[PDB]
């Protein structure tokens, strides 16, 4: 029944209530004095803490990112400032009563498996509190310790940069922009980290040149008709097709939509390999500021100056005040032997992102080190349902080479669709519907069609929305109708503060993607 | 031969030049010590001179806004600062050698009748210089002192507003955000200048508000394909289709056009008349902030308290810190008898915006007193030409009831298009045309179709960019063809800095807007 959880971000604190729902009896350590980990704004990077700059806005949409059974606030904006989302952490961790378990304050230094691990499953669990080292026997463990923390910092990378005599940090320690006034900055990183960095510096800096290897598709926080990207872009239609077409014909469409708004060709954006289903950049500035000649794109950086830096087409960024290493984030686990997680080639494995196999007996689990489409807050709720009830014998895990099968299968795909066996990236209600099966939650269209086939529709054909994942099967919560049925309420209710027209919502009496599909293929295998 | 010209601004310069180019005598008296008029940037708002604030923009294109005979540089952004302007306007006044005719520091005080004014149709120009009075006799007089200087600022018309004892103030007077930080700040006023200086302090400000009577479209510099607006919306195609369809046709054919990217219903910005084609915002921010919850719009305000504003749909913006009346300008004169622009219903009544008609002889013009969507230095530069040729009696006015039947009948026009027969706005192709035919110089859409229908077909269905009105006729410039032929390869130069892409022009081999219309018409009426 004892369960050590390490962090009390937002992982830590749904494995928390998800221990609570399995009738475990949880521990949660967090080295510092608050909950939500990297939602909570502060002015200075700690070590071994994520670092967030202060402007940051969700890039998931509000009905797309809460807590399957706690919606947020009706008024609260589709997109949302960090100090907004703190709030509702905070909020959610009140309502359930988390706080209760958590130690503040106290460092996880080592967790190790018992001399006696193959009968027990136990582990060892040292904590560092007030400069005094503890131990405790706990029969699981669940890491939340989060992987946006360990900067990914090439500096033996780019020739010349030893020389380089301006300022030179990474994202993780930008701030605020004040600083920055008329200076001249290049951004090495076309991440959102990288984009956002980019077009807030470009309305105070003298000149502003992003640096980017590959390119990326920009999409924007307002898509089709001023709606959220994620509420009409994360579908199980959507899914559906980009799933079983042919994949040129998928591959097809996919850089159709991706090139719509602008091309991306003229504003040097474009990725050198578009088919990639890569997490694009979420940016609503970027065109703006590039048409306004505020920000350029240039390709890589092949040599730094003293001064100067010098790209890859040859062309050159003078007096170059500072540069930002918008470079992206690895992951460690500094208090767990590498043999664990990295249990072969030395290469991550785990099963589901989760368990790693192996593993004599499934007392160890791995929360959030998954990234999708879809948000953190709904995935690691699901991932902590699942672990947790492993964890209490209500759940087993397959065999180790049917795990070990999966793993490769699924490193395949990895590479096939994100060119890169070991990403992050995953297909988001894939994914959340392997996790529901193995705990019975995943929705069951068909039986929906066949009762209430309102809701049915709107399940299948409307957003992902989390609310779905707690609809039917243990755990389920019974606002989870009501909400899937008002979720366009709450997306329309705060942007509408000055009522002129009728507010118009997405119709499903519509099938936008389908009158030059299914009507032009019934005028042509209609006549030969 | 001598041309007394008030101002050193674009409309002044455009003058300047144009006499010289029929061989008249300009002197241009300009109050303040610099040209460029409102595009130089300062710090402090200065009494008989426009004012802008420091991150202002161009909303019109740069191959949209020269003058035809000086296209901008091939690097210069699509968009550019309002520094970078007053750069290319420096550039044409010493390229045109304009200097040489302008007095700096010298205020124009009076303009007055010669006593013998129906015989010459002189003019006694009074000028204020180091605090010293003079005066001096001209055969002409154009005025180019500008429009955006006075503001429009209705403080009797909002009860309750004496009151308010927070600090409060009219756009004119803004100019940075930096001391709004974490500020509560009501901007009253949908226009351009409401809309960027409410998304700008929404970076900031703790909360920022904008209230809208009648609401307004809102289009962006990046357009369809991520090209600017104005080179895809302002075309003699485009204009022909708005003028001679039905007008419920063409009244739909603009609201679903302006209604697409988002729906203003949602965000609160639906206009209370859609068909009215007033002059639209154009912002890129608004959409993201507001569906970030950075800014929301509200209705009129109602009434106003000590601390609040209370809006006509009840609601109420507590603990105002600002209010910022972003409610446009009006136009005077100070130095000219009110006879004589306002010399009926006193109602500025001119001839095509420039000749007050009722004037004995023709030895006064107003330039730069028109709105449209084109911009004003092509728009001044045509006015300029054709004004200086009637000085120099190489062209001719109508007669005077000729004229102000003219004059009527654009009254009602504007009445029916934009909701005010008092508006400046035009529709900018239209009067381009008119004022070409009075000088010669409107293109030969025909006579090109039949000799050069490449450069024909480039006039007619591409930009209507300015090198089109010194094509052909007299001041035509040899330049303007090649012009013409290459305006996108100077568009798509400088947002591509990473060439990855094949650069994408637009195609003639189109017709985007004809494809649900001429086809469906041919499967319809081609059955029954
Ligand atoms: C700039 C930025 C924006 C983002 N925006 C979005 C978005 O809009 N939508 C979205 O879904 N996701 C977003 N993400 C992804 C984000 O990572 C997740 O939403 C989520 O915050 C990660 O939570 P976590 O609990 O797994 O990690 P963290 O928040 O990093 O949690 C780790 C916690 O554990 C503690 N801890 C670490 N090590 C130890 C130890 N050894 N002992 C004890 N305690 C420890 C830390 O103090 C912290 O409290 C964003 C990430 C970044 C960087
Ligand atoms: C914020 C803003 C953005 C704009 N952006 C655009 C745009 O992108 N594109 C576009 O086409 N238009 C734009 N406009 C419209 C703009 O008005 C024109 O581009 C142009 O600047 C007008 O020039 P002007 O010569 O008529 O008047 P002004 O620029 O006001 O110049 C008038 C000159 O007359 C002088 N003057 C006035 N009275 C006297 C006197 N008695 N004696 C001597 N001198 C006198 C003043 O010192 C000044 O130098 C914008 C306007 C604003 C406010
Ligand atoms: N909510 C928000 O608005 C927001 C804001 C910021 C970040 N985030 C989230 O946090 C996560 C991390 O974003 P991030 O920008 O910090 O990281 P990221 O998504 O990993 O981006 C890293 C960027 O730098 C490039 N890069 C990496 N190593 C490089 C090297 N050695 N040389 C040159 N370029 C290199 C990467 O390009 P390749 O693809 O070519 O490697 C990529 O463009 C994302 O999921 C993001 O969505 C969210
Ligand atoms: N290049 C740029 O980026 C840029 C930036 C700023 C301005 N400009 C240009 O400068 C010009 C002026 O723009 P602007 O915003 O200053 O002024 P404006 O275009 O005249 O707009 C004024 C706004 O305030 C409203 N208003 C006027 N009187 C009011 C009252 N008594 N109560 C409530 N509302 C009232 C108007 O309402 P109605 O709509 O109901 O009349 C309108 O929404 C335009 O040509 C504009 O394009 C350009």
């Amino acid at each position: 029944k004892k369960v050590a959880i390490i962090g009390a971000g937002v992982s830590g604190l749904a494995s928390i209530r998800s221990c609570l729902e399995e009738g475990l009896e949880p521990t949660c350590f967090e080295r510092s004095d608050d909950i939500g980990g990297l939602w909570k704004f502060s002015d200075h990077a700690e070590e071994g803490r994520a670092s967030i700059y202060q402007s940051v806005f969700t890039n998931s949409s509000k009905e797309m990112m809460c807590f399957p059974d706690f919606p947020y606030p009706d008024d609260f904006p589709n997109f949302m400032h960090n100090s907004k989302l703190q709030e509702y952490i905070t909020a959610f961790a009140k309502e359930k009563n988390l706080l209760k378990y958590i130690q503040f304050k106290t460092l996880v230094s080592s967790v190790n498996k018992r001399p006696d691990f193959s009968v027990t499953g136990q582990w060892d669990v040292t904590t560092e509190k007030d400069g005094k080292k503890e131990s405790a026997v706990f029969d699981a463990v669940m890491i939340c310790s989060g992987h946006h923390v360990y900067p990914n910092l090439p500096k033996e990378s780019f020739p010349g940069l030893k020389h380089f005599k301006g300022k030179c940090f990474h994202s993780r320690d930008y701030k605020e922009p004040g600083i920055f006034k008329g200076k001249r900055v290049l951004v090495i990183g076309l991440g959102n980290s990288g984009c956002d960095i980019a077009t807030e510096l470009s309305h105070t800096a003298e000149k502003v040149i992003i640096s980017s290897r590959s390119g990326s598709w920009v999409m924007s926080r307002v898509w089709d008709d001023g709606y959220p990207w994620d509420m009409l872009f994360i579908t199980r239609f959507e899914t559906f097709l980009k799933n079983s077409l042919p994949t040129a014909i998928s591959d097809w469409w996919y850089m159709k939509q991706m090139n719509a708004r602008f091309k991306h060709e003229n504003y040097g954006l474009m990725p050198l390999n578009g088919t990639l289903r890569k997490e694009p950049v979420f940016n609503d500035e970027l065109p703006a500021r590039i048409l306004c000649g505020t920000v350029s794109i240039k390709p890589n950086v092949k040599e730094f100056t003293e001064t100067s830096a010098i790209f890859e087409d040859g062309t050159v960024f003078e007096a170059i005040d500072c540069v930002i290493f918008a470079t992206g984030y690895g992951y460690a686990y500094p208090f767990l032997d590498d043999s664990i997680i990295k249990s072969r080639n030395n290469e991550v494995t785990l099963f589901k992102g989760i368990f790693p196999p192996l593993l004599e007996k499934p007392t160890l689990a791995v929360i959030g080190l998954v990234q999708s489409l879809g948000a953190t807050i709904p995935t690691t709720d699901l991932q902590a349902r699942w672990a947790a009830k492993v964890f209490a014998n209500s759940c087993t895990l397959p065999t180790t080479n049917e795990m070990m099968d999966d793993i490769d299968e699924k490193m395949g795909k990895k590479l096939k669709w994100f060119g890169q066996s070991q990403t992050l990236q995953t297909d988001y209600i894939t994914y959340m519907d392997e996790l529901g099966s193995f705990i019975g939650a995943k929705p069951n269209i068909p039986w929906l069609f066949l009762t209430d086939p309102q809701l049915a529709l709107e399940v299948f054909f409307g957003p992902c929305s989390p609310y779905q994942f707690r609809l039917m099967g243990p755990g389920k919560w019974d606002g989870a109708r009501n909400a899937i049925l008002t979720q366009w309420d709450r997306t329309l209710k705060p942007t509408r503060t000055r009522a002129v027209g009728e507010a118009k919502r997405p119709s499903l009496f519509y099938n936008l993607l389908k009158i030059l599909l299914f009507p032009v293929l019934l005028l042509a295998v209609l006549l030969a």
